[PDB]
Order: structure tokens, then sequence, then C-alpha cells
């Protein structure tokens, strides 16, 4: 559907931006690691799957957690942290 198209673009979108700050980790050391990386990617991979197979989870059981922990741990400005919460965002609005 356009809605989940829309999470799927933007899901993508965080994936891609987790991906290019392992590669340039330099850039985001001073407030993520790569295995917090992973683990975010690996939720928001999640998320795609589960959307392919139609098996999206109710409205209530869409909490990732990670929208959390970056509002609480990651600097306001980080563009990183914006792409990932507005996909948990749009997956929570599914």
């Amino acid at each position: 559907s356009m809605k989940t198209d829309n999470a799927m673009k933007k899901i993508k979108l965080a994936i891609d931006g987790i991906n290019q700050a392992i590669d340039n980790f330099n850039e985001v050391q001073t407030f993520t690691t790569i295995n917090q990386l992973n683990h975010f990617k690996e939720k928001l991979m999640n998320c795609e799957h589960l959307i392919q197979l139609n098996n999206i989870p109710d409205k209530s059981h869409r909490n990732l957690g990670i929208s959390r922990i970056i509002i609480d741990q990651w600097p306001f400005d980080s563009e990183l942290g914006c792409m990932i919460i507005n996909a948990e965002s749009e997956y929570k609005s599914l």
C-alpha cells in the first residue's frame, strides 16, 4: 500500500545511513558503537521483512526501543538519529 511504501522508503533511508556510519565510524564514535549500530540495523531489517510478509504487529507492539535510546543518548543534531526516528515512527504509524 501507499502507507507501507512510505515506510519501506524511510526504513531503507535509515539502513543506508547506518551503513554510512559503519563505514565512516570516526564520525560517530563519540556517541555510538558498531555493536549498537548493528543492533539498530537488525531491528529495521526485521521491520522490512514483516512488511514484506504482510505480518506487521498490531499498533501496540511496534516499539523497537531504538527511538528512545537515540533521544536519550545521541546528540540532538545527529542527522542519523533523525533518519532512524523517522523510520521507527513511520512503522509505528502503520
